[PDB]
Protein backbone atom coordinates (compact mmCIF):
# COMPACT_ATOMS: atom_id res chain seq x y z
CA UNK A 1 0.00 0.00 0.00
CA UNK A 2 0.93 3.85 -0.11
CA UNK A 3 1.62 3.27 3.84
CA UNK A 4 4.64 1.33 2.82
CA UNK A 5 5.99 3.51 0.00
CA UNK A 6 5.14 6.57 2.98
CA UNK A 7 6.91 4.90 5.19
CA UNK A 8 10.21 4.95 2.73
CA UNK A 9 9.88 8.17 2.18
CA UNK A 10 9.55 9.40 5.44
CA UNK A 11 12.59 7.13 6.41
CA UNK A 12 14.91 8.48 3.80
CA UNK A 13 13.74 12.26 4.90
CA UNK A 14 15.07 11.87 7.95
CA UNK A 15 18.17 9.92 7.66
CA UNK A 16 19.16 12.46 5.05
CA UNK A 17 19.39 14.66 7.61
CA UNK A 18 22.34 13.28 9.25
CA UNK A 19 24.27 11.75 6.50
CA UNK A 20 24.35 12.34 2.76
CA UNK A 21 22.45 9.88 0.08
CA UNK A 22 26.03 7.85 -0.40
CA UNK A 23 26.27 6.90 3.14
CA UNK A 24 22.38 5.35 2.67
CA UNK A 25 22.40 1.72 1.83
CA UNK A 26 19.00 0.55 0.61
CA UNK A 27 19.03 -2.05 3.52
CA UNK A 28 18.61 1.22 5.89
CA UNK A 29 15.76 2.35 4.03
CA UNK A 30 14.15 -0.90 3.99
CA UNK A 31 15.03 -1.16 7.93
CA UNK A 32 13.62 2.34 8.73
CA UNK A 33 10.59 1.71 6.81
CA UNK A 34 9.75 -1.71 8.31
CA UNK A 35 9.87 -4.05 5.24
CA UNK A 36 12.20 -6.55 3.67
CA UNK A 37 14.92 -5.17 1.22
CA UNK A 38 13.05 -7.25 -2.00
CA UNK A 39 9.58 -5.52 -0.48
CA UNK A 40 11.87 -2.56 -0.92
CA UNK A 41 12.49 -3.07 -4.37
CA UNK A 42 9.25 -3.43 -4.87
CA UNK A 43 7.97 0.56 -4.38
CA UNK A 44 10.97 1.87 -5.62
CA UNK A 45 14.22 0.71 -8.05
CA UNK A 46 16.62 2.00 -5.99
CA UNK A 47 17.98 4.93 -3.71
CA UNK A 48 17.90 7.58 -6.26
CA UNK A 49 14.54 7.48 -6.93
CA UNK A 50 13.05 7.71 -3.46
CA UNK A 51 15.35 11.02 -3.56
CA UNK A 52 13.73 12.07 -6.96
CA UNK A 53 10.15 11.15 -5.53
CA UNK A 54 10.77 13.79 -2.46
CA UNK A 55 12.46 16.55 -4.37
CA UNK A 56 9.35 16.10 -6.58
CA UNK A 57 7.18 16.45 -3.86
CA UNK A 58 8.74 19.09 -2.82
CA UNK A 59 9.22 20.88 -6.00
CA UNK A 60 5.72 20.40 -6.60
CA UNK A 61 5.04 21.81 -2.95
CA UNK A 62 6.57 25.23 -3.73
CA UNK A 63 5.03 25.17 -7.50
CA UNK A 64 1.59 24.82 -6.43
CA UNK A 65 2.03 27.40 -2.92
CA UNK A 66 3.24 29.94 -5.85
CA UNK A 67 0.37 29.20 -8.30
CA UNK A 68 -1.96 29.74 -4.88
CA UNK A 69 -0.29 32.90 -4.72
CA UNK A 70 -0.87 34.10 -7.98
CA UNK A 71 -4.13 33.84 -8.16
CA UNK A 72 -5.22 35.61 -5.36
CA UNK A 73 -3.34 38.91 -5.05
CA UNK A 74 -2.20 40.42 -1.90
CA UNK A 75 -3.26 44.07 -1.65
CA UNK A 76 -0.12 45.44 -0.74
CA UNK A 77 3.13 47.81 -2.86
CA UNK A 78 5.17 46.08 -5.08
CA UNK A 79 8.18 45.24 -2.54
CA UNK A 80 5.61 43.49 -0.69
CA UNK A 81 4.43 41.60 -3.05
CA UNK A 82 7.84 40.16 -4.80
CA UNK A 83 8.83 39.27 -0.81
CA UNK A 84 5.95 37.32 -0.66
CA UNK A 85 6.16 35.27 -3.58
CA UNK A 86 10.50 34.94 -2.80
CA UNK A 87 9.41 33.78 0.81
CA UNK A 88 7.11 30.78 -0.92
CA UNK A 89 10.62 29.16 -2.38
CA UNK A 90 12.27 30.65 1.66
CA UNK A 91 9.57 28.97 3.71
CA UNK A 92 8.95 25.52 1.30
CA UNK A 93 12.66 24.72 0.52
CA UNK A 94 14.07 25.69 4.25
CA UNK A 95 11.00 23.16 5.91
CA UNK A 96 12.84 20.36 3.83
CA UNK A 97 16.90 21.57 3.85
CA UNK A 98 17.95 17.73 3.76
CA UNK A 99 15.81 16.81 0.67
CA UNK A 100 17.11 20.38 -0.72
CA UNK A 101 20.94 19.87 -0.04
CA UNK A 102 20.43 16.19 -1.38
CA UNK A 103 18.62 17.21 -4.60
CA UNK A 104 21.15 19.84 -5.67
CA UNK A 105 24.02 17.41 -5.04
CA UNK A 106 22.42 14.82 -7.15
CA UNK A 107 21.87 17.27 -10.32
CA UNK A 108 25.17 16.28 -11.30
CA UNK A 109 24.61 12.89 -11.07
CA UNK A 110 20.97 12.22 -12.15
CA UNK A 111 19.39 13.09 -15.31
CA UNK A 112 15.93 12.95 -13.80
CA UNK A 113 16.81 15.19 -11.31
CA UNK A 114 18.34 18.07 -13.37
CA UNK A 115 15.74 17.89 -15.67
CA UNK A 116 13.04 18.13 -12.97
CA UNK A 117 15.07 21.13 -11.39
CA UNK A 118 15.50 22.53 -15.36
CA UNK A 119 11.69 22.32 -15.90
CA UNK A 120 10.67 24.13 -12.70
CA UNK A 121 13.30 26.84 -12.92
CA UNK A 122 12.21 27.66 -16.25
CA UNK A 123 8.25 28.23 -15.36
CA UNK A 124 9.25 30.01 -12.40
CA UNK A 125 11.34 32.43 -14.79
CA UNK A 126 8.65 32.77 -17.67
CA UNK A 127 6.76 33.86 -14.56
CA UNK A 128 8.92 35.78 -13.34
CA UNK A 129 9.37 37.59 -16.41
CA UNK A 130 5.65 37.79 -17.32
CA UNK A 131 5.11 39.67 -13.97
CA UNK A 132 8.13 41.67 -15.37
CA UNK A 133 6.54 43.17 -18.44
CA UNK A 134 3.08 43.65 -16.88
CA UNK A 135 4.26 46.01 -14.33
CA UNK A 136 6.53 47.49 -17.49
CA UNK A 137 3.02 48.00 -19.55
CA UNK A 138 1.23 49.30 -16.87
CA UNK A 139 4.04 52.13 -16.21
CA UNK A 140 5.39 50.82 -13.11
CA UNK A 141 8.68 49.40 -14.30
CA UNK A 142 10.98 51.01 -16.75
CA UNK A 143 11.95 48.74 -19.75
CA UNK A 144 15.44 48.58 -19.07
CA UNK A 145 16.89 44.68 -19.28
CA UNK A 146 15.01 41.95 -21.31
CA UNK A 147 13.00 41.24 -18.92
CA UNK A 148 13.34 37.45 -19.40
CA UNK A 149 17.15 37.65 -19.29
CA UNK A 150 16.66 39.71 -15.64
CA UNK A 151 14.36 37.57 -14.25
CA UNK A 152 17.11 34.77 -15.20
CA UNK A 153 19.26 36.12 -13.32
CA UNK A 154 17.99 36.90 -10.54
CA UNK A 155 16.22 33.07 -9.88
CA UNK A 156 19.56 32.31 -10.46
CA UNK A 157 20.85 34.09 -7.79
CA UNK A 158 17.92 32.98 -5.72
CA UNK A 159 19.02 29.39 -6.05
CA UNK A 160 21.95 29.80 -4.91
CA UNK A 161 22.05 32.86 -2.12
CA UNK A 162 18.99 30.51 -0.47
CA UNK A 163 21.05 27.43 -0.85
CA UNK A 164 24.12 28.50 0.64
CA UNK A 165 22.32 29.99 3.29
CA UNK A 166 20.16 26.95 4.19
CA UNK A 167 23.49 24.51 3.83
CA UNK A 168 25.06 27.22 6.36
CA UNK A 169 27.84 27.49 3.36
CA UNK A 170 30.82 29.75 3.61
CA UNK A 171 30.79 32.35 2.38
CA UNK A 172 26.85 32.64 2.56
CA UNK A 173 23.77 35.55 3.79
CA UNK A 174 22.28 34.52 7.52
CA UNK A 175 19.00 32.53 6.72
CA UNK A 176 17.80 34.97 8.95
CA UNK A 177 19.01 38.49 6.63
CA UNK A 178 18.74 36.44 3.00
CA UNK A 179 14.46 37.60 2.39
CA UNK A 180 15.67 41.06 3.06
CA UNK A 181 18.85 40.86 0.96
CA UNK A 182 16.87 38.99 -2.01
CA UNK A 183 14.03 41.53 -2.14
CA UNK A 184 16.10 44.45 -2.13
CA UNK A 185 17.94 43.15 -5.07
CA UNK A 186 14.29 42.05 -6.93
CA UNK A 187 13.27 45.08 -6.15
CA UNK A 188 15.89 47.71 -7.36
CA UNK A 189 17.15 45.71 -10.53
CA UNK A 190 13.24 45.59 -11.54
CA UNK A 191 12.08 49.08 -10.79
CA UNK A 192 15.71 51.40 -10.79
CA UNK A 193 16.59 52.91 -14.14
CA UNK B 1 61.37 18.72 -14.76
CA UNK B 2 58.69 20.98 -14.38
CA UNK B 3 57.99 20.60 -18.44
CA UNK B 4 56.52 16.95 -17.75
CA UNK B 5 53.96 18.60 -14.86
CA UNK B 6 53.24 21.19 -17.38
CA UNK B 7 52.55 18.47 -19.94
CA UNK B 8 50.08 16.65 -17.62
CA UNK B 9 48.26 19.52 -16.61
CA UNK B 10 47.66 20.21 -20.52
CA UNK B 11 47.10 17.30 -21.53
CA UNK B 12 43.85 16.97 -18.43
CA UNK B 13 42.57 20.26 -19.72
CA UNK B 14 42.37 19.38 -23.08
CA UNK B 15 40.94 16.04 -22.12
CA UNK B 16 38.42 17.93 -19.97
CA UNK B 17 37.11 19.98 -22.80
CA UNK B 18 35.73 16.57 -24.49
CA UNK B 19 34.28 14.15 -21.06
CA UNK B 20 34.45 14.75 -17.12
CA UNK B 21 37.02 13.76 -14.84
CA UNK B 22 35.57 10.38 -14.06
CA UNK B 23 35.51 9.36 -17.72
CA UNK B 24 39.89 10.68 -17.44
CA UNK B 25 42.02 7.61 -16.35
CA UNK B 26 45.40 8.44 -14.94
CA UNK B 27 46.78 6.25 -17.77
CA UNK B 28 44.89 8.67 -20.56
CA UNK B 29 47.31 11.50 -18.73
CA UNK B 30 50.25 9.74 -18.58
CA UNK B 31 50.04 8.89 -22.49
CA UNK B 32 49.35 12.45 -23.77
CA UNK B 33 51.83 13.97 -21.62
CA UNK B 34 54.63 11.49 -23.18
CA UNK B 35 55.18 9.46 -19.63
CA UNK B 36 54.37 6.10 -17.56
CA UNK B 37 52.25 5.69 -14.95
CA UNK B 38 54.60 5.03 -12.64
CA UNK B 39 56.03 9.08 -13.74
CA UNK B 40 52.97 10.27 -13.49
CA UNK B 41 52.80 9.49 -9.76
CA UNK B 42 55.93 11.19 -9.00
CA UNK B 43 54.59 14.17 -9.82
CA UNK B 44 50.53 13.75 -8.58
CA UNK B 45 48.83 11.99 -6.34
CA UNK B 46 46.07 11.51 -8.23
CA UNK B 47 43.83 13.09 -10.92
CA UNK B 48 41.75 15.14 -8.84
CA UNK B 49 45.69 17.00 -7.42
CA UNK B 50 45.76 17.21 -11.28
CA UNK B 51 42.36 19.44 -11.52
CA UNK B 52 42.71 20.91 -8.42
CA UNK B 53 46.00 22.12 -9.42
CA UNK B 54 44.47 23.22 -12.67
CA UNK B 55 41.70 25.25 -10.83
CA UNK B 56 44.44 26.40 -8.92
CA UNK B 57 45.90 28.72 -11.58
CA UNK B 58 42.92 29.78 -12.75
CA UNK B 59 41.69 30.82 -9.98
CA UNK B 60 44.87 32.81 -8.66
CA UNK B 61 44.78 33.85 -12.86
CA UNK B 62 41.39 35.67 -11.94
CA UNK B 63 42.70 37.15 -8.06
CA UNK B 64 45.77 38.52 -9.38
CA UNK B 65 43.90 40.31 -12.66
CA UNK B 66 41.51 41.75 -10.51
CA UNK B 67 44.33 43.01 -8.04
CA UNK B 68 45.80 44.56 -11.01
CA UNK B 69 42.63 46.76 -11.89
CA UNK B 70 42.17 47.36 -8.43
CA UNK B 71 45.49 49.00 -8.05
CA UNK B 72 44.93 51.30 -11.35
CA UNK B 73 41.26 52.84 -11.61
CA UNK B 74 40.36 53.53 -15.34
CA UNK B 75 38.69 56.64 -15.73
CA UNK B 76 35.32 55.91 -16.35
CA UNK B 77 31.97 56.69 -14.92
CA UNK B 78 30.30 54.15 -11.79
CA UNK B 79 28.58 51.76 -14.19
CA UNK B 80 32.05 51.06 -16.36
CA UNK B 81 33.80 50.35 -13.40
CA UNK B 82 31.56 47.44 -11.87
CA UNK B 83 31.58 45.79 -15.68
CA UNK B 84 35.23 46.12 -16.25
CA UNK B 85 35.33 43.96 -12.72
CA UNK B 86 33.08 41.86 -13.35
CA UNK B 87 34.23 41.04 -16.91
CA UNK B 88 37.75 39.83 -15.23
CA UNK B 89 35.68 36.85 -14.16
CA UNK B 90 33.53 36.51 -17.36
CA UNK B 91 37.02 36.73 -18.91
CA UNK B 92 39.24 34.13 -17.03
CA UNK B 93 36.88 32.02 -16.21
CA UNK B 94 35.14 32.40 -19.55
CA UNK B 95 38.89 31.45 -21.17
CA UNK B 96 38.71 28.21 -18.83
CA UNK B 97 35.57 27.15 -19.40
CA UNK B 98 36.46 22.85 -18.88
CA UNK B 99 38.62 23.91 -16.11
CA UNK B 100 35.89 25.78 -14.50
CA UNK B 101 32.62 23.33 -14.97
CA UNK B 102 35.05 20.04 -13.78
CA UNK B 103 35.84 22.39 -10.67
CA UNK B 104 32.44 23.25 -10.07
CA UNK B 105 31.51 19.39 -9.60
CA UNK B 106 34.09 18.70 -7.23
CA UNK B 107 33.22 20.79 -4.83
CA UNK B 108 30.86 18.40 -3.60
CA UNK B 109 33.72 15.62 -4.00
CA UNK B 110 36.89 17.67 -3.21
CA UNK B 111 37.46 18.90 0.48
CA UNK B 112 40.33 20.99 -0.63
CA UNK B 113 38.16 22.16 -4.20
CA UNK B 114 35.95 23.43 -2.14
CA UNK B 115 38.48 25.13 0.55
CA UNK B 116 40.04 26.99 -2.44
CA UNK B 117 36.97 28.12 -4.03
CA UNK B 118 35.53 29.06 -0.21
CA UNK B 119 38.88 31.07 0.29
CA UNK B 120 38.37 33.02 -2.85
CA UNK B 121 34.80 33.88 -3.12
CA UNK B 122 35.51 35.13 0.39
CA UNK B 123 38.32 37.49 -0.22
CA UNK B 124 36.29 38.91 -3.40
CA UNK B 125 33.23 39.53 -1.40
CA UNK B 126 35.31 41.40 1.06
CA UNK B 127 36.56 43.36 -1.39
CA UNK B 128 33.28 43.96 -3.44
CA UNK B 129 31.92 45.23 0.37
CA UNK B 130 34.97 47.31 0.70
CA UNK B 131 33.98 49.10 -2.22
CA UNK B 132 30.68 49.58 -1.35
CA UNK B 133 31.35 51.11 1.44
CA UNK B 134 33.41 53.57 -0.07
CA UNK B 135 31.06 54.14 -2.58
CA UNK B 136 28.41 55.27 0.49
CA UNK B 137 31.12 57.10 2.25
CA UNK B 138 31.76 59.58 -0.13
CA UNK B 139 27.75 59.59 -0.58
CA UNK B 140 27.73 58.01 -4.15
CA UNK B 141 25.35 54.90 -3.06
CA UNK B 142 22.83 54.99 -0.32
CA UNK B 143 22.99 53.31 2.70
CA UNK B 144 20.84 50.85 2.26
CA UNK B 145 21.19 47.02 2.89
CA UNK B 146 24.61 45.71 4.93
CA UNK B 147 27.45 45.81 2.35
CA UNK B 148 28.82 42.41 3.42
CA UNK B 149 25.22 40.95 2.93
CA UNK B 150 24.90 42.90 -0.28
CA UNK B 151 27.76 41.98 -1.81
CA UNK B 152 27.77 38.20 -0.82
CA UNK B 153 24.07 37.52 -2.72
CA UNK B 154 25.44 39.50 -5.64
CA UNK B 155 28.72 37.83 -5.93
CA UNK B 156 26.77 34.16 -5.51
CA UNK B 157 25.02 35.77 -8.77
CA UNK B 158 27.74 35.43 -10.42
CA UNK B 159 29.04 32.70 -9.97
CA UNK B 160 25.63 30.44 -10.67
CA UNK B 161 24.90 32.69 -13.79
CA UNK B 162 28.46 33.11 -15.17
CA UNK B 163 28.37 28.83 -14.99
CA UNK B 164 25.01 28.46 -16.26
CA UNK B 165 25.91 30.45 -19.30
CA UNK B 166 29.70 28.73 -20.20
CA UNK B 167 27.83 25.17 -19.46
CA UNK B 168 24.89 26.23 -21.58
CA UNK B 169 22.43 25.14 -19.26
CA UNK B 170 19.01 24.89 -19.28
CA UNK B 171 17.77 27.98 -17.72
CA UNK B 172 20.51 30.62 -18.72
CA UNK B 173 21.47 33.66 -19.70
CA UNK B 174 23.18 33.60 -23.37
CA UNK B 175 26.88 34.02 -22.91
CA UNK B 176 26.94 37.06 -24.56
CA UNK B 177 23.91 39.11 -22.57
CA UNK B 178 25.62 37.91 -19.42
CA UNK B 179 27.67 40.48 -18.71
CA UNK B 180 25.09 42.91 -19.56
CA UNK B 181 22.63 41.46 -17.16
CA UNK B 182 24.45 40.86 -14.52
CA UNK B 183 26.45 44.96 -14.45
CA UNK B 184 22.77 45.91 -14.30
CA UNK B 185 21.70 44.17 -11.26
CA UNK B 186 24.94 45.38 -9.66
CA UNK B 187 24.50 48.88 -10.25
CA UNK B 188 20.96 49.29 -9.64
CA UNK B 189 21.29 47.06 -6.00
CA UNK B 190 24.40 48.99 -5.27
CA UNK B 191 23.20 52.60 -6.14
CA UNK B 192 19.39 52.34 -5.93
CA UNK B 193 17.85 53.88 -3.17
N1 LIG C 1 4.92 39.76 -7.93
C1 LIG C 1 4.27 38.49 -7.77
C2 LIG C 1 2.95 38.42 -8.09
C3 LIG C 1 2.28 37.25 -7.95
C4 LIG C 1 2.91 36.13 -7.48
C5 LIG C 1 4.23 36.20 -7.15
C6 LIG C 1 4.91 37.37 -7.30
N2 LIG C 1 6.30 37.36 -6.93
C7 LIG C 1 7.16 36.30 -7.38
C8 LIG C 1 6.72 35.55 -8.43
C9 LIG C 1 7.51 34.53 -8.90
C10 LIG C 1 8.74 34.28 -8.32
C11 LIG C 1 9.16 35.01 -7.29
C12 LIG C 1 8.38 36.05 -6.80
O1 LIG C 1 10.41 34.54 -6.92
C13 LIG C 1 10.69 33.41 -7.67
O2 LIG C 1 9.68 33.32 -8.62
N1 LIG D 1 34.44 48.96 -8.64
C1 LIG D 1 35.70 48.27 -8.75
C2 LIG D 1 36.81 48.99 -8.44
C3 LIG D 1 38.04 48.40 -8.54
C4 LIG D 1 38.17 47.09 -8.94
C5 LIG D 1 37.04 46.38 -9.25
C6 LIG D 1 35.82 46.96 -9.15
N2 LIG D 1 34.68 46.15 -9.49
C7 LIG D 1 34.57 44.82 -8.98
C8 LIG D 1 35.34 44.50 -7.89
C9 LIG D 1 35.27 43.25 -7.36
C10 LIG D 1 34.41 42.31 -7.91
C11 LIG D 1 33.66 42.62 -8.97
C12 LIG D 1 33.72 43.89 -9.52
O1 LIG D 1 32.91 41.50 -9.29
C13 LIG D 1 33.31 40.45 -8.48
O2 LIG D 1 34.17 41.00 -7.54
Amino acid sequence: GDDRELAILATAENLLEDRPLADISVDDLAKGAGISRPTFYFYFPSKEAVLLTLLDRVVNQADMALQTLAENPADTDRENMWRTGINVFFETFGSHKAVTRAGQAARATSVEVAELWSTFMQKWIAYTAAVIDAERDRGAAPRTLPAHELATALNLMNERTLFASFAGEQPSVPEARVLDTLVHIWVTSIYGE
